[PDB]
């Protein structure tokens, strides 16, 4: 099976990318690292993180290596894909995230150059895209440039999934109130062509768009087109939470919908349940993608209409890198 | 009429509406204040603010007294409201914004007291409740003690309102993303039985009960029952948000939902629009009890079925003090 | 063999609850039996097991109507405001932690010797008692002291800078300047904290400054300089790890390099102070096992003539750093 | 009497200095605005500002320009200034606000572009540069290009000088504890070659270099090479303070001190005094370049030997404007 992967984009994913690959013992090893910058400031960011604390292996660098538990990884600073040069350490898996290929005509530039697959952080299109335990069956062979969509998107789905397995969900819309990221700005200014992400991240709600919902059908198809919804960007570092509202196909009662939540979490390693009266820092460092909140169910009727408001946390950082994992490990094997 | 008013809780909000009625240059006259401290600490406090800055008039203190803009005003330190000695000063109105004396059992006190009206900066069960300019035509000459409800109440009331007035509401549920308040921690600890009320709240996402859409009725009495919702309280120190979720009447597109409101906006002090793409600290400061905002509203429609999002902004502060302003200043009158 | 004492918390917060942390953590023969606090045992559990700072606890934790039990093991919970009434006895604690904030002097904290335990060691600067510093002044420890002080997390930070630099240098005078992250003792909202006029301001909104006595009080930890040191406090928005700055006159003309190698020399083989060169920044400190951490990175030695000022500064997380030397004492002051 | 102004780099600096021009009535007349962006961005952030709110004047847009108050600014987006037309509209004096301009050889460009002067917002090494109210009598009509330092050097400076001038300052060393600024990171990430500048500016204490104490020769040539320094970073989002600890030449008190300030400060638009209590959010928005604070004067006095510990707030946004506009009016007169 494939075991030597390539990261492009030592980011805040990136850099957890490597961390959570050590932390499980994977028997893929990074080979290489892609970013815009020297070995001396990616080891620094790698050995300090504000939301995780201290690395938990041993960090040194070279002029053109990091060195991380005592193996060496080739560092590269190519800004153009197609120019990273993969074949040196033999780097076969490409895990995206920097943010600038999300599509299947920008990623196969790592193909190009000398790569054999790419797993990409983030939605990327109507390509092949994967929510661990929701839909990684659909996952084979011939699949060489696949997606992991986004964090939201872990949340939302096994959530999603769960409701339209048990009672069907006819319509619905989303809110996520999610953690500030690197997208948005640290003071007000000009920010691409979203006026609400050129301003101050840390000192504002922010409405946010995200597709999570809106392309909810690539990773459940039944549920195609059948959800909208956006983000509140609020001031925490890391540590997010998803709402949804549905009409469901069926009456329901909450303890009738959290036993069913229960029952899709039994057992499964990328879905949490709690009924405990959490805030987002609990989740901060979770090992889940999503973590059902039975706290929070809410059921709203009148008559026979009826709506469902269901809520789940997830760590947008490393719950969702958990995930891009599962989903590697697994990737690496087919 | 009545022209004398004492507040009890010379707090954020109590503070807020001493500042507002010298904005607003009222004909009432604020003759005492009650709180639990000196006159030293309350002139430090009302002098400089941490949201909306240095104090526009002058402020002095003697050992039982303010002195705001050349005026003397009492300053009581009584915990219980019936020992307070509103008779001396003959404050005839009392604005409650402890939050010890939501009910009309625990203001009553202040009646006892020797005042003849109270208003009560908070919901306090089932009493006349106003939300100005959605039902306070309901205010009579014979109430003695009515309740303003919450900010979301004076949020999500005139948005409810209009959309009731123009689609029908068949059922909904909000929630509001709301900045933190003095009921939460500023560290981890205890705060009473709510336990997520003990975390802390600058450095968290923190789901919060809140009772506005469930006592909707009082003040929309077609909407009783219909609603649901909740908070969930951020880190931004004013300026809030809430979106609701509502099953309609009548089919609608985002221009007729958005067209509706901006009407029902039209020359009323109370309820502002804006389809400008603003964040929380844009609404600091604001002179009104909501602002619909058109840029956030969303239709999800599959087949017969319709979702509708709707979303209004409100600083939690000083807007809702502007509704609490316009709802004394007519009280005092009957 | 091994010394096992019975230990009370009285105060349950912040520190409370790092104590038992820290003192699970380090496998330690001290056996916590009771808790002291103002509230139910459910709410105390809730606060253990879920934290905004360290995340979750690393153990189990449960309650019962009168108990935690945490790893398998019960802990009395007791709610008694006054220090007198809290029945010490009935589990035998005998060494109480006092992390209340509420009996900080020896005659407040008679309170808990008059309810049977027999010795308490505060969490805050006590006046004039017995302060320590882990390896700063912990030999100063014998078997007659019952009541004894192991100051602030400020203390903690300043005290092994300051005698590195005293034994190596000479002291002969200095200011300090803390940035230092927000406590319970400030306010959520602007409003009424006691008399301290800026402890009412917004901490997660403001620059605070705050009056501290970890300079003013440092001869109780180290003699020779009482009365050479001042200082103060800048409250910031961050919610645990904070800095110290020195500013200081020493005895003889120096170096960055030379005042870095005496502190390198000061840390080695040394659990309680750390060193770094590295570009730290305050999250780094947060869950640190040292009660300060020299940087090396901040030294700025400022001459013109004979005059010298040196800056030397230092990290502390002022929640689990202090905490760690809290322990270290406590576990010194058990055995006497 | 030169009044077109040109302001090169429209951030927080630039559309504070639009501001206040307006505020203070100037008859110095912003004909043009270059950014990187467009005028309908530009207008947005102008008009919607998360430190100081609402702007005070209309505000509106076409393709090419800036509407502000009924007067219109055409709007640029040159990357490199020497292709600036400052000549289409006869921009007289650039203010260079966008930080990649600071050193006489690099703002030449501006004046080889068509402009007659530049002021530089920042310290741009061993040029002219200007504390107003402490060296702005060195300022003359040959001068074209000039610096008003930082806005810690504004705050250091007058503090500085009244020290001197009543006591001598024989050596010193100062830490500024600073609101964060756009030169730092929001989430860690690679930010040029400073390490600690790569960091989550608003979860962290961050050690930052600064040349506000080495340069302070330049506007008080007595203390050239006198004086050390540098900050610390903090999580808030505007307002700052700075502490010099000195070495005086003679002995003080603390009441001595603050006497000798009060008087510096008097009739002093410049340079503000407080001896109340107040903290950083009580700053935004000051009209001065500096606030000294009696409160935390501290002597330390050990026989012969005494450090003095002095203290000054500054609202390193809208303050430090003051400063820049006031410099601004005399360099146009010259
Ligand atoms: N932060 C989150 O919550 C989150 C969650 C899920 C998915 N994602 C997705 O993961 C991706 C990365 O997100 P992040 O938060 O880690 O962003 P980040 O900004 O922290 O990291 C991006 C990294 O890529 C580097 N980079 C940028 N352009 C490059 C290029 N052309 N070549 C090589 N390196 C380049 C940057 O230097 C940086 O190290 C994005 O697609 C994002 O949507 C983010
Ligand atoms: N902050 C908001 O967003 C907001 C908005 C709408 C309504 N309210 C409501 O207004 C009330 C006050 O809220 P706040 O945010 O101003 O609270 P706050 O904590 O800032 O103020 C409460 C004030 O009352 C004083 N106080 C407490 N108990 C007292 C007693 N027994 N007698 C006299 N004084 C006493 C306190 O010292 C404080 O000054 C509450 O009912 C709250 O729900 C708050
Ligand atoms: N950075 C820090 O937080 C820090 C560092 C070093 C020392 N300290 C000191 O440790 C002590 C506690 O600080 P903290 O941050 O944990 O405070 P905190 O408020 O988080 O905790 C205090 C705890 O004491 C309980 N309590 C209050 N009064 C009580 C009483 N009369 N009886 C029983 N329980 C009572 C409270 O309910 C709370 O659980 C203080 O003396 C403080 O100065 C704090
Ligand atoms: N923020 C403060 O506290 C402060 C205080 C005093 C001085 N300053 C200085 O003033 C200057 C501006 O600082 P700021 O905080 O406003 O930064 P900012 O980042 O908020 O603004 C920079 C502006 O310049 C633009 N820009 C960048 N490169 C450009 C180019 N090549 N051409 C045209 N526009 C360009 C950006 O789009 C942005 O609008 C800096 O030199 C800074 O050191 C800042």
């Amino acid at each position: 099976s494939m075991s030597k992967v390539g990261i492009n984009g030592f980011g805040r994913i990136g850099r957890l990318v490597l961390r959570r690959l050590l932390e499980v013992k994977s028997n893929i090893d990074v080979v290489a690292i892609n970013d815009l910058t020297s070995p001396k400031i990616l080891a620094y960011l790698l050995k300090h993180d504000s939301n995780y604390g201290p690395f938990p292996w041993s960090v040194d660098f070279t002029e053109d290596s990091l060195i991380v538990d005592g193996k060496s990884i080739a560092v590269y600073a190519e800004k153009e894909a197609k120019n990273i040069p993969w074949k040196a350490k033999g780097a076969e898996i490409i895990v995206e995230c920097t943010g600038f290929y999300t599509s299947a005509e920008k990623s196969q530039a790592h193909l190009d150059a000398g790569a054999k697959k790419v797993l990409i952080s983030a939605p990327a299109g109507e390509m092949k895209t994967i929510v661990y335990n929701v839909n990684d069956d659909t996952l084979d062979g011939n699949d060489t440039i696949v997606s992991v969509a986004s964090a939201t998107t872990n949340c939302l789905a096994p959530m999603a999934k769960a409701l339209h397995d048990s009672f069907g969900i006819e319509v619905g819309t989303m809110t996520t109130i999610h953690a500030y990221t690197g997208t948005q700005s640290l003071v007000d200014g000009p920010r691409g062509k979203d006026l609400r992400a050129s301003r101050a991240a840390a000192e504002n709600i922010i409405p946010h768009t995200t597709g999570a919902a809106k392309a909810i059908g690539l990773v459940i198809p039944e549920l195609s087109g059948k959800l909208k919804g956006h983000a509140q960007r609020v001031p925490v570092k890391t540590g997010s939470v998803t709402e949804l509202v549905s009409i469901l196909g069926k009456k329901v009662t909450a303890e009738e919908v959290n036993n069913a939540l229960k029952q899709a979490t039994t057992n499964n390693e990328s879905f949490g349940y709690t009924d405990e009266e959490i805030v987002s820092s609990d989740i901060i460092g979770s090992h889940f993608g999503s973590v059902f909140d039975a706290t929070q169910t809410e059921i709203t009727a009148v008559g026979d209409l009826q709506l469902v408001k269901t809520v789940a946390w997830y760590d947008n950082e490393y719950g969702f890198v958990t995930q891009l994992i599962r989903t590697l490990e697994k990737f690496a094997k087919l």
